[PDB]
């Protein structure tokens, strides 16, 4: 059905009906699909759901000209710990990867690659089943009571990395970029957002090291930063992008209750700012938005009303992709995108909205999502949701 | 003569006019008296000027209940280099600011002594003609040429600070803050701004050392945060405010230019905000706005826009003063105050305007400032601008 209490409005005289060129793909609208993980990946191997997984992105991509960020996927067995997440280590993967590559580019839509590694975030007894470490950035704070008692119970209790071990992640990197480049994705998203490994390192609760990789600033941010230069050095700056959740508390991150978070943050995009002017500038930052601190809460909850993503464009001047409860408020998108440089990223209601970008334009209703199939292994809740001709061939506008 | 393309707003209906409490201060309104060095005391000494002084202050206290921050006060000898500006070190500087003091008070309005210290602002010759140093927090370094041979020539070669040369900064602000309260002030702001010494260690430009005092975000903020911590220690955080410039480019700082300006400004804010939430919140931080980078640069000219002080306002949480180019702006100040704790600071025109929050309050013309007398030996230009009922009797209405 419909969403009930919306009151939908037409964007097509905004922005974000503008075309605006990110990295080499000259984009024809700015609403983005941010990743959007979704357990369709088949065990064994992290396979990219050979029955679905086409058809879905094929759905998402139908308004020419989108960019699409993937799911957030593996850069290896190690970087993983979720059995239906996929991975872009292996030919099998990449075989799937370059079938909904081909089908997406089809559509004469983008698609950016999202590199991800869990770090503390994993499920420990998945990595000792494997014969695989539960890493993070200390062994010594860990995310909740029941992960660490869960890596104690699988004799695999949470590592703090070495340097050799940060250096086989970067190494694993820079393959996974090479990999989704050469099967033909656009670029790839560095994810170090939302808890996850990279995040790990940046924030002062997860990150109590005393060596060069922690303790400041500086340090907390060295291995994302290693990670972006490694990315660059491989496949170019161009094809590569940043994901940061400065306010996000999911995952046992800080948000703002950490008062130097801003501070640490500024020290990034002040790093990437640095790179840009030296030559090297990345194809957009990605920030989630306060108005989500926690994307497993419904729209409105978990809201920080105490800080902004603002000061990122004092320092940042290229493009910015923003996520985070835009979908039911088209008010707060109008203003926000009279900024040049900025784009929308739509989550949960891309999941249910397949032509999200057509009904954006023309002011339509919306699909509800269904929470209970965002990660279920099935094609009901991925690939069933019907676009608007479709609903109301359905009659949803009478339900 | 009034200014003549301005077209006055009266400011009444806004936030301006609605009282705040800054520190143990009932304040009746929220127009503040920046720090405004006029170079009227004497030499020998660096005596507060005997003659006009306390009716200087006077006629800008005749508004009840207005915060006024005095013209800055050097800490001690070493931390001059000024013939005419004042201290706050000896018995004769005291008797003449206790004078001021009481004359504030009596008009019903408060006083905050602004402490500064001078580093590579300071003239070397008049520093070596009294056996001084001439400090900053490097000595590869300069302000400009200028200084530097100046220095060369009176074999007073810019020297970079020794910790112990620090911690004895560090015990002549804390005797200097005491002076102040003794002699009746409501408090004291710890100028960090402008580029003067506590500046010259924030900004990486100008500090290029390698010990704790440099060399990161949290090491070039490290003798702010000593001072910030000494003289909370010494009377009290109520009593103690903090000035900073992040974007100024005065005195040869780095501005926006520099990509991490903002993560070391955020990084001081966070410091204060944590200091706060144990318990000991500073009384404001005064901010000098991207609108006015250079003072000495008419308004509209030196204006950065590719910075916000918004940033300030997700990290501290207590009261925050902002100055630059508002007098000419009042539809800028009153989309400003709509935040119930920001105060606006104007600088140029209350030199100008003694009555000027009567004349903010009821959209009254300004009167032309006279910038040859912004530093003159003169009581032209300090004390004989009038209020507007004296303006109308000269016949400035018609001129
Ligand atoms: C089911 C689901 C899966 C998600 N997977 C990822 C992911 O793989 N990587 C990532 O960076 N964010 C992920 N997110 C966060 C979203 O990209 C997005 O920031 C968030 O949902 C807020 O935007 P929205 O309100 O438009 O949904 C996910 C969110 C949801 C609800
Ligand atoms: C003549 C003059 C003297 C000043 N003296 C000081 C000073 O002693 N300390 C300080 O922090 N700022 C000083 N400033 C900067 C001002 O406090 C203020 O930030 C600046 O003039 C911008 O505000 P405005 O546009 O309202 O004048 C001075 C500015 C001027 C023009
Ligand atoms: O980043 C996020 C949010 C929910 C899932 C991921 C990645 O697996
Ligand atoms: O801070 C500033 C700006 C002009 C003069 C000072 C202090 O002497
Ligand atoms: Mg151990
Ligand atoms: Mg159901
Ligand atoms: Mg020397
Ligand atoms: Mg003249």
């Amino acid at each position: 059905s419909f969403v009930k209490d919306f009151k939908p409005q037409a964007l097509g005289d905004t922005n974000l009906f503008k075309p605006i060129k990110i990295g080499n793909n000259e984009l024809l609208h700015r609403a983005v699909i941010p990743p959007l993980t979704r357990m369709r990946a088949l065990h064994p191997g992290n396979i990219p759901n050979r029955d679905w997984a086409v058809e879905y992105y094929t759905q998402r991509a139908q308004r020419p000209g989108t960019m699409i960020i993937t799911e957030g996927a593996f850069i290896s067995p190690q970087a993983g710990g979720y059995d239906n997440a996929p991975g872009v280590w292996s030919e099998e993967q990449m075989v799937e990867w370059t079938k909904i590559f081909n089908a997406i580019h089809e559509k004469k839509s983008f698609v950016w690659v999202q590199l991800i590694v869990l770090g503390w975030a994993a499920f420990p007894d998945n990595l000792a089943r494997d014969g695989l470490r539960y890493d993070s950035a200390s062994d010594n704070v860990f995310m909740d009571a029941e992960q660490e008692a869960k890596a104690k119970k699988a004799n695999n209790p949470q590592h703090s990395l070495t340097k050799d071990e940060i250096k086989q992640y970067i190494k694993e990197y820079v393959q996974a970029a090479k990999n989704s480049i050469a099967a033909g994705a656009d670029g790839v998203e560095i994810h170090s957002a939302n808890g996850y490994l990279l995040n790990q390192f940046l924030d002062p609760h997860s990150n109590t090291r005393t060596d060069e990789y922690g303790g400041s600033i500086e340090n907390r941010a060295r291995f994302t930063l290693e990670v972006v230069d490694a990315l660059v050095e491989a496949i170019g700056h161009e094809k590569v992008g940043l994901r940061l959740s400065p306010y996000g508390v999911f995952n046992s991150m800080s948000g703002g209750a950490e008062t130097g978070i801003v501070a640490q943050y500024a020290y990034v995009a002040g790093e990437l700012e640095k790179r840009a002017k030296a030559g090297k500038r990345l194809a957009f930052v990605h920030l989630v938005e306060p108005r989500v601190t926690n994307p497993f809460l419904t729209e409105g909850e978990g809201e920080y009303e105490g800080g902004s993503n603002d000061f990122v464009y004092s320092i940042w001047k290229g493009p910015v992709i923003r996520a985070g409860n835009f979908a039911l408020h088209p008010e707060v998108v109008r203003e926000e995108v009279k900024d040049k440089r900025t784009l929308i990223g739509y989550g949960r209601f891309f999941i249910s909205n397949p032509d999200l970008v057509d009904r954006l334009e023309k002011g339509l209703p919306l699909n509800k999502y269904d929470r209970d199939t965002f990660y279920q292994m099935s094609a009901h809740g991925y690939i069933d949701y019907p676009t608007y001709e479709e609903a109301l061939k359905l009659g949803w506008d009478k339900k």
